[PDB]
């Protein structure tokens, strides 16, 4: 299915051109399978096999992450809160 990501800063503002890595868990670690950059609205999308991915969003050393269940979750909002 399709998995969409919204990346915002701590003040709810969309982050343009944040790096968005989608990772799959294997052998006790997460392996990046795709790398996207958010558009001017703070959105990035991936089409992939149904399944759980860790989504890792970063911009200039600020970062946030969450699980996206592809085929169950439609759009994940990630707060670059770290």
């Amino acid at each position: 299915a399709k998995g969409s990501v919204l990346v915002t800063d701590a003040e709810g503002q969309p982050v343009a051109d944040a790096t968005v890595e989608f990772k799959v868990y294997n052998y006790a670690e997460f392996y990046t399978v795709a790398t996207k950059h958010t558009d001017r609205s703070g959105h990035a999308s991936l089409t992939a096999g149904k399944g759980d991915m860790l989504v890792w969003a970063s911009k200039d050393g600020r970062f946030g992450y969450s699980k996206l269940s592809f085929g169950k979750d439609n759009e994940l909002k990630i707060t670059l809160d770290k």
